[PDB]
């Protein structure tokens, strides 16, 4: 279920993206890079980056503009940390698209531990981490389920 963050975690939350969120597009382009080298089978899942060789398409717009967006969403459910409604809006409204697409909660997750492992965070910044990603994916799934309207 969804569990709030404390004033706290929140903070902990922002002060473990602020790396990120000083070079968002960079780390984007490196995260998602690392994400379809290590499960490749991903790749195929954008139409736009499928048939080219990943080396190929790594320094395309098109790609970055994907790894772009998908850290965009990161960067506002952070911003919305301390709101609920407000951090579950931004995940509803990303979910739309992706409720027909063909893509298990296996890739999902490994995105989440490719970002994770990129951050290199003590215990408790990943826990309060880990509680925002949490609420994230409990979210996510809901609205990929057709129960998104609870967070309305
Ligand atoms: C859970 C973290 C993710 C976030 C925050 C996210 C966010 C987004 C956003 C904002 C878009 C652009 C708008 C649209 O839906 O067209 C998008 C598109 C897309 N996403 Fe994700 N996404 C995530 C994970 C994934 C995963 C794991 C896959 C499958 C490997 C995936 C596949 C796609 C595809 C195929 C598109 C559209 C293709 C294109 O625009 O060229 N996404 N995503």
């Amino acid at each position: 279920a969804f569990v709030g963050l404390s004033d706290s975690e929140e903070k902990l939350v922002r002060d473990a993206w602020a790396p990120i969120h000083g070079d968002l597009q960079g780390t984007a382009n490196t995260v998602f890079y690392n994400y379809l080298k290590k499960y490749p089978s991903n790749q195929d899942k954008f139409e736009t980056l499928k048939g080219h060789p990943l080396d190929e398409v790594k320094d395309t717009a098109n790609f970055k503009l994907i790894a772009g967006r998908i850290f965009t969403i990161f960067d506002n459910c952070v911003k919305n940390v301390g709101n609920d409604k407000g951090f579950q809006k931004v995940i509803a409204d990303m979910s739309g698209p992706h409720v027909a697409r063909p893509i298990t909660h296996g890739s999902y997750n490994d995105l989440r531990g490719v970002i994770y492992d990129s951050m290199h965070l003590d215990s408790t910044h990943g826990a309060a981490w880990n509680k925002m990603m949490d609420n994230f994916f409990y979210v996510f799934y809901e609205c990929l389920d057709g129960r998104c309207s609870q967070f309305s």
